[PDB]
């Protein structure tokens, strides 16, 4: 698709079994969902954005499907307002920004 | 331009005669830059980040050129910590998501 921006870029992703409404941002460096289980290892991490810093669960080797085109790749998970998808997932669906 | 995500998409910005460098931001509603001086006069706005809410400046009506594209709208002025252009810019210059 060609998403506008007139609204914000909002598509259903599937992670964990479960099916979720995240945000396209190309300002995201990393993946970061609401708190959740996810199988699998995690390790600690923090994330810094407006308002500050926030400590995740990164978790490895996720997979996701994204507007219907699946990824993988590592997805924090934690506090964050809103369920994002960073540059490290929009990369594999083969994303651009065009103007 | 067709800008991929492998990097994070930086863009030289020329607002009051000065260039910097913004982060294209499709996950921000509205566009923000650290503390710089602008014409006229700002009203009061909270912004909410993944961190929490801030306090920035709002100015509207602001000439700011992006990427070499033309746009005059609305500047946020605060701590943020990269300088973002938001949806209400993006939308100026014709900016969408492709995949
Ligand atoms: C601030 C930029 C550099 C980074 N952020 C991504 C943004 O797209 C963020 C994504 C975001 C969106 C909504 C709520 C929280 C975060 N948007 C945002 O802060 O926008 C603010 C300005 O316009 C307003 O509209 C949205 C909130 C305001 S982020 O959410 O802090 C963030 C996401 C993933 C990350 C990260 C930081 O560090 C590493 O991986
Ligand atoms: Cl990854
Ligand atoms: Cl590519
Ligand atoms: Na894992």
């Amino acid at each position: 698709p060609q998403i506008t921006l007139w609204k914000r870029p909002l598509v259903t992703i599937k992670i964990g079994g479960q099916l979720k409404e995240a945000l396209l941002d190309t300002g995201a460096d990393n993946t970061v969902i609401e708190e959740m289980s996810l199988p699998g290892r995690w390790k600690p991490k923090m994330i810094g954005g407006i308002g500050g810093f926030i400590k995740v669960r990164q978790y490895d080797q996720i997979i996701i499907e994204i507007a219907g085109h699946k990824a993988i790749g590592t997805v924090l998970v934690g506090p964050t307002p809103v369920n994002i998808i960073g540059r490290n997932l929009l990369t594999q669906i083969g994303a651009t920004l065009n103007f």
